[PDB]
């Protein structure tokens, strides 16, 4: 069977196999340098199989040996000080799991998401269109949300594309972002759809908040897992992934969300998008930030 | 209980519709036609599948209208695969249906499609926007399955709108599809969209012409199931269905395939496309020739 | 829509709500006394739905209001000292829940599974084949699970029937076990089967060791939702659950974990299998404890 | 990549195999006959459905072997629903596409059932447990599909074992059937079991009195395309099937139902199950039966 190594039993990680031990893809491997949290979680999500229906074997470990020759590696570890702490802990898992299952596709969560991403490509040394981050497609799905409340219209029949990373980096394109086809702009007010736009940029923050103590999960985890899918199924899915620059937007050496098409050799096109003006300047300012925080991660 | 949807007709349309359905455990399903032991067998067929597929529906064929009554959806799947035909046949399906199950909300299949869900809405007199027809749902399949296939893409991400009628009434809108919210231009050039168009405005003639004795059935009840899942669920997708319009496009007392909002009511909503002079044109053509097949059938 | 009021938004209520919202089965009102959190999780699960194509409204409150006309309550409130503690909740929970849905199914799951059982149904006054608790999937789940493993068979064979409570209330009965309808004796020895029983006792807290910090959730949630559905889709399942016993087995004015047919009615039938000596000693032995309990919770 | 099934045969079993298949996505489907235009017909109507039941799944009709080469798993379902007509068929149908699926766990359908799941062993020259044949799941189905109705419980909860072969040959065990692990016995007295025994195994025949110009398939697809999902994903499936007999029961040289575990390997094992006098004396029968096709096969 496919084999799925989650490494970072977390809330995010523990929430990802749940997600893809119901669509029953392949085994699931639950990794965690703390002893019993993962043992625990895999055997908890293990037992409710026979209830679900799914036969799906989910293990817990603390042993990186226990990840070998696994098709995706998903990496939910993660906790300027930010980005050290981050960088250290990425470092870590991608130094210890990449060697073990070098044909692996690694999907990286940890934030800072572009540039932890661009860390793992270069301790892993896989050929980049390997190795991607999840950040767009939660993005996508919150702004999806947000569209199909207001419309009033199911949220199979929503679909949107946006760039660059969270928050004040996200490049949000309404233009980009139809209901069955027809643009949104159809159905939401320019206004309203600024504050929708503007909703999706805080969505993080608005759950934290909410949650007072850690972040989300559910949707992150979705997202992760979609993601997953894609790349194990060959599915050839579009949608917005932390990918590897190389003059894509005029952007070079750097990793930044973009669409492209999702599949069995991990990113196998980078779609250019012709942006106007008005959306060429979101995504300069965007890649800006983005590229202080590289710079920064550069320099530890 | 459970919901209660009756399928008229137990043909190959029919008998797909109720296996999509028996699939998606949306309630019981009633397969009726005139034939004696055809429902019945077809019925218990899918019946017994079901231990081997896990899902729990009440799955019965039958011959009498009694068993019909109290529907919430009525699927109508028996015409003859020509509007004199039909229009016999549909409205002694209607009229023996819809004052059994007054509260249902009625989904046409037979053709021709447009006149036949007009006049499923005269014998029923149930409020218009619980009488819609089936037909759009499956062009743009056909339509987003010729996108993905040529785009290398999941048809998961991959959606589209059209209107009007079949084939020479169908009115594409390429300019209304999109991958994952991109415009379908951006992936395929313009003479090969145009290509895909044509395939799309004869993909049912396509399928008759390879199986030789019949018509599609797989995709058309794809579609029929999606319209009931749609109304069962109030999910209020957004799909082309046929509707009897009262102004929209500049069209009245006519049913038409038009954008609309699919929920527990029906039809909730008609959309209202900012269509240019090009798209403008196909439209009123093929409301001529819908008006046309109407004419006929008065 | 059909509407369910999950009480008590904490690691079982929203695994709940995780695995009900996949199969978009109605509403979901996730509540808590906690501002923020209920809320906090429901958005973030409902902004994953775009991803997994569910259509349902999910949503947090602090507000009992919120969940009036539900077709099903479910109770994940929980924290001698337990009994009363959870005893508290229960009631507060129960006395402001209920009048406002009068029509609903409860089902409890706070611990002790089978006193808050008893408890909700005399606070709520409902028909006792409408207030039931969740215990007896769970057991089952996790004792399939081990069936399944040690078999090398897919957990989607694997049948089991068990009554009475949790741990050393538990009433294991391998004789009602089977693969595809063959007898669970037939696959493994007396000695391992032991084993196993004995593994499926303390499932609870091997989870609960493992994670140092907190209780299973996956499977009870699971095991939760698949009982919600069973009312809501009337399935007529046949399940071991907390009912109330009026002479079945020997037992009287009593909440036990007891073969059932479940349905849109709740228990629609309390089965009474022909237990052997061995099991009665067993179930008697049980009855004591469920009782000894019980008593403590009226003397409150 | 993705798996790759083939049907070999594309009639009413064989499309309706590819229709349960495709909505499992469980990989590329490739649908074929002998009849030119059929497949092709049914495989792209099917694909056209996927867009609106949101599978990624390459369903694809011909007419030529070379395209089922490297293929997963091969389900062969274009015998004529007697013996000499299918065991040509049979003969051609696994001469041509043995050979280009080498590693292919081949699930035979055609009936005699026993009989031509053996004549695939010999044709293909497979290691016996990959060559298998589907009866006894459909078998079962019906039995638990009549247990669930009678008893008034879901048909998730009820379970199943049988042996032998169809009809007279099939090897009812109620004493093996279970509702939630609880003996069906506890459910159904006596008499009714015994009814529903005998439905069993006029099951098949039931379906063909009630449509009349044809055998079942929903059910019988659904039972196949079962048996390839726990070949696929290796999910060991407890159920039984036509597997080849070394000394199990008794039997030896002859292709029989009997419990098995399902898995990628094919048959993984085969179980033994402590029948009593009575149950034996059914199978011994049920065998004398089964070899005398044989021998009229040989
Ligand atoms: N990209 C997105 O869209 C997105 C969305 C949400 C959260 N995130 C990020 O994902 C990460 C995880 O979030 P969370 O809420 O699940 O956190 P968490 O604290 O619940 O879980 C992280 C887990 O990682 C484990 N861990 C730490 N160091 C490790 C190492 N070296 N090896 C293996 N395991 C290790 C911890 O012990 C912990 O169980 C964070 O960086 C967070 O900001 C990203
Ligand atoms: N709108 C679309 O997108 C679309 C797609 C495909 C087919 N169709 C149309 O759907 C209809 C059915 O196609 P089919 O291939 O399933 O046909 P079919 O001939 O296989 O089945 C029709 C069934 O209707 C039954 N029937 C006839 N009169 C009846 C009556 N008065 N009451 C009850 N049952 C009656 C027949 O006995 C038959 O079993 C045709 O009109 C066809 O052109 C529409
Ligand atoms: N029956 C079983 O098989 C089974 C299995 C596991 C856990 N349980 C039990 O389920 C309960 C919940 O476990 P958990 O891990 O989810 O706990 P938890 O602590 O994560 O969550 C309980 C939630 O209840 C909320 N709460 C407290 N009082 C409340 C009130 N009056 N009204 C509304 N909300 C209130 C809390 O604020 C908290 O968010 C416990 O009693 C536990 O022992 C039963
Ligand atoms: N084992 C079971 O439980 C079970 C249940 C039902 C039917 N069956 C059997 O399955 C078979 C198919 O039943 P059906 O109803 O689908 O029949 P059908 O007549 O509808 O379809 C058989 C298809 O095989 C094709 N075919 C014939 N020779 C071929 C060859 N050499 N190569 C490729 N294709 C060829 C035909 O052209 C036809 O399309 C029959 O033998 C029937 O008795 C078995
Ligand atoms: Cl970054
Ligand atoms: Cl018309
Ligand atoms: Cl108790
Ligand atoms: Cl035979
Ligand atoms: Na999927
Ligand atoms: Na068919
Ligand atoms: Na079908
Ligand atoms: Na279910």
């Amino acid at each position: 069977r496919k084999k799925i190594s989650i490494i970072g039993a977390g809330f995010v990680g523990s929430t990802t196999a749940h997600w893809l031990a119901a669509k029953e893809l392949g085994d699931i491997v639950l990794l965690d340098i703390v002893e019993g949290v993962p043992q625990g979680k895999a055997l908890d999500l293990y037992e409710a199989s026979p209830i679900e229906g799914f036969d799906v074997r989910v293990t817990g470990t603390n042993n990186y040996a226990d990840t070998a020759n696994s098709d995706v590696i998903v990496v939910t570890s993660g906790a300027e000080d930010l980005i050290k702490v981050n960088a250290d802990i990425t470092r870590a898992c991608i130094s210890q799991a990449a060697p073990l299952s070098p044909n692996a596709v690694i999907i990286m969560v940890n934030n800072p998401l572009d540039a932890m991403t661009y860390l793992a490509a270069e301790v892993s040394g896989f050929p980049k269109e390997r190795v991607i981050g999840q950040a767009g497609v939660l993005d996508a799905a919150r702004y999806r949300t947000f569209i199909a409340m207001e419309a009033g219209v199911s949220v199979k029949d929503v679909q949107a594309m946006l760039m660059g990373g969270h928050g004040d980096e996200m490049v949000p394109l309404p233009r980009f972002s139809t209901i069955s086809g027809i643009p949104v702009s159809e159905f939401i007010a320019p206004d309203r759809l600024a504050q929708i736009v503007e909703r999706t940029r805080k969505g993080g923050g608005e759950i934290v908040n909410l949650l007072k103590t850690g972040s989300a999960y559910y949707a992150p985890a979705a997202a992760t897992a979609q993601m997953v899918e894609a790349v194990l199924k060959d599915k050839k899915r579009v949608m917005p992934v932390a990918a590897y620059l190389t003059g894509q937007y005029g952007l070079n050496d750097i990793y930044f969300g973009v669409p492209v098409i999702l599949g069995a050799g991990g990113v196998e096109k980078i779609l250019e998008l012709p942006l106007n003006e008005e959306e060429m300047a979101l995504l300069n300012a965007s890649a800006k930030a983005v590229r202080a925080t590289l710079d920064t991660l550069k320099s530890l």
